[PDB]
DNA sequence: ATTATGACGCT
DNA sequence: AGCGTCAT
């Protein structure tokens, strides 16, 4: 009892943007702000594909994936913005700076870990014990945290009709049972925690005029799961002692790294819907199902621990550029296959060329891949070689030597590819 | 014809 | 080294 670890050792956060591409695409064009918007790549082929949409358009029934000519049957005032294109492909540079934007507010306070184009880990525990003896017994007013959510309260015995109403009732509960004394109470460090993401989001939000919402909890997946309960422009804080409940009724799809396959091996195999219910199951019986580091992961997940660590990384491993040739395009051509990695190279070198100004640093390989038609993987196969000189036309030719004799007949490509993909790898210092 | 592209585990 | 999974 005594010696039982329960996983509250940690402050972590997860921030992620709200409909991130979209944002970028309102604060640019003020026209778009607050109405129901989707940002779409590709606008020959129905309209072009949707990857970004407004909370506005949500309503409506638009979803990412779905095609604009069909988008606007659901959404018939929906506005849309394109991608940028360049050598005939999508270019997402105008993310990605501002996926900088917001990285280095968040740098500023506490370590991160960059997790996608729109969302960071961040490891606050250190930041807590110096807040916690900034405030030596300063009680926690409810107006340091305007933007969050208790899970699991209000609980208990009219102004909860309304969300707002819900919000706050449930906070005045929590912050009425904390004591401020006792320096070391897990629920009091992520209430600090909570405080310092308020502050966090709100340095966002003034400096790069973006929304975003954010979990915080003891680990990071519990973080990214109260990240999302109650997007969008809220921060949702996850107790330990909130989980039985939390995962009583939770879907195992919707717990990090459970998506896939795995997740439903979990279903199949144990006959179960919910997270909480793994807690039935022994540690061994869970490895000789899943093997030992599943076993162990699940094991301790399922009882809200998780100790995989916030790492010090802001910084992409590798740097990539890729094309997909559906259908009737697929590349059956040897001229047509040259063109294309030479138009991936030429996007890479700019990339690559910005990244060692910017982050002092070379990528010391390139990796190929190719999918060819018929072939449902992400990729049919991987090649490598050394990247010695960031040189689009070096590239484009080297990958082009690396994958050369999978072509079967021919001047002619076979079988047809329906994707490229240029990767640069191993960073070394420069 | 659900695209562009990341991190990282297994062998 | 090359492939498979899970992810936004
Ligand atoms: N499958 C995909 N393919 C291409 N781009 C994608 C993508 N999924 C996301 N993106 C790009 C486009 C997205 O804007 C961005 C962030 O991904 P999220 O955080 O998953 N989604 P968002 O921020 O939009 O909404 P909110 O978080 O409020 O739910 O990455
Ligand atoms: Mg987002
Ligand atoms: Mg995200």
């Amino acid at each position: 009892g005594p010696h039982m670890a329960t996983g509250q050792d940690r402050v972590v956060a997860l921030v992620d943007m709200d409909c991130f591409f979209v944002q970028v695409e309102q604060r640019q064009n003020p026209h778009l702000r607050n109405k129901p918007c989707a940002v779409v790549q590709y606008k020959s082929w129905k309209g072009g594909g949707i990857i970004a949409v407004s909370y506005e358009a949500r309503a409506f029934g638009v979803t990412r994936s779905m095609w604009a000519d069909d988008a606007k049957k659901l959404c018939p005032d929906l506005l849309l913005a394109q991608v940028r294109e360049s050598r005939g492909k999508a270019n997402l540079t105008k993310y990605r700076e501002a996926s900088v934007e917001v990285m280095e507010i968040m740098s500023r306070f506490a370590v991160i870990e960059r997790a996608s184009i729109d969302e960071a880990y961040v490891d606050l525990t250190s930041a807590v014990q110096e807040r916690l003896q900034k405030l030596q017994g300063q009680p926690i007013s409810a107006d340091l945290l305007p933007s969050t959510y208790i899970e699991g309260l209000p609980q208990g015995p009219e102004e909860t009709v309304q969300k707002e109403g819900m919000r706050k009732q449930g906070l005045f509960q929590w912050l009425d049972s904390l004591q401020i004394d006792n320096l070391t109470s897990p629920d009091l460090q992520l209430t600090v925690g909570a405080v310092i993401v308020e502050e966090m989001r709100a340095a966002i939000e003034r400096e790069t005029g973006f929304q975003c919402s954010a979990g915080i909890s003891h680990n990071k997946v519990l973080a990214k799961l109260a990240c999302g309960l109650n997007k969008p422009n809220r921060q949702t804080l996850v107790s330990h002692g909130s989980v039985p409940q939390l995962f009583s009724q939770m879907p195992i799809r919707k717990i990090r790294s459970l998506g896939g396959k795995l997740g439903a091996s979990v279903i199949e195999i144990l006959g179960i819907e919910y997270m909480g219910e793994l807690t039935q199951f022994t540690e061994s019986q869970l490895q000789s199902h899943f093997g030992e580091k599943n076993g162990s992961w699940l094991y301790a997940m399922c009882r809200g621990i998780e100790h995989d660590p916030v790492k010090p990384r802001q910084l992409p491993k590798t740097i990539g550029c890729s094309k997909n040739f559906p259908g009737k395009t697929a590349l059956a051509t040897r001229e047509q296959v040259q063109w294309w990695l030479l138009q991936l190279a030429q996007e890479l070198e700019e990339r690559l060329t910005k990244d060692r100004n910017d982050n002092d640093r070379v990528a010391t390989q390139l990796v190929v891949s190719i999918r060819v038609q018929g072939d449902k993987r992400l990729s049919s196969l991987r090649r490598c070689c050394a990247l010695t000189r960031y040189d689009a036309h070096k590239m484009s030719h080297d990958a082009f030597t690396v994958i050369k004799n999978c072509n079967t007949s021919g001047t002619e490509w076979s079988p047809p590819l329906t994707m490229l993909f240029l990767c640069a790898t191993k960073f070394s210092a420069s």
